[PDB]
């Protein structure tokens, strides 16, 4: 299960092919999850598939944005294939139901947790990549990115650094 419209959800802005196929490639990692990202062609997206354990375990495929209609009453239509859809909402349902190379869109890619803290004081931040918090708020920790600050993820989702120090493991 996976909502065609919370899409934006499933959109990695700075994850490379490479990272994705390790992510997609652990091996507790179910078929038929995918995120999206930034597609190495200039300008495009791309989908990344966990879809199969034996023989090719990943796929990516490219999604072509189209030029939007003159008019100006557009929406340039994507592309996956030969396969045209007039958005991504539409594209993302479309494969539900149909095959990829091996199988199907199923449930998005969420990163696993590796911890539980409870924040010991509030964190207001200095960077746009930061993640703000208050005393006593519940995070789930991501990734150790180095020493004194790690990826963190809130309630709704949103995701950041915010000081080791800061913060008491469960």
């Amino acid at each position: 299960g996976f909502d065609p419209f919370e899409w934006r959800s499933f959109y990695f802005p700075g994850m490379s092919r490479e990272e994705a196929h390790k992510l997609l490639g652990e091996p507790q990692v179910s078929i038929g999850t995918f995120l999206m990202r930034d597609s190495s062609r200039p300008g495009e997206y791309s989908l990344t598939v966990r879809e199969a354990d034996e023989g090719n375990a990943v796929c990516h495929y490219l999604i072509e944005r189209g030029e939007p209609k003159e008019d100006g009453t557009a929406a340039a239509g994507v592309k996956i294939a030969n396969q045209s859809f007039p958005d991504i909402p539409a594209l993302l349902n479309h494969f539900k139901m149909r095959v990829l190379t091996e199988a199907s869109l199923l449930a998005a890619y969420k990163k696993p947790i590796i911890e539980v803290v409870v924040g010991t004081f509030k964190f207001t931040g200095e960077r746009e990549t930061d993640l703000p918090f208050e005393q006593g708020e519940r995070l789930e920790i991501l990734s150790k990115t180095n020493q004194d600050w790690w990826e963190a993820r809130n309630a709704l989702g949103t995701t950041g650094l915010v000081p080791a120090n800061y913060v008491q493991i469960q």
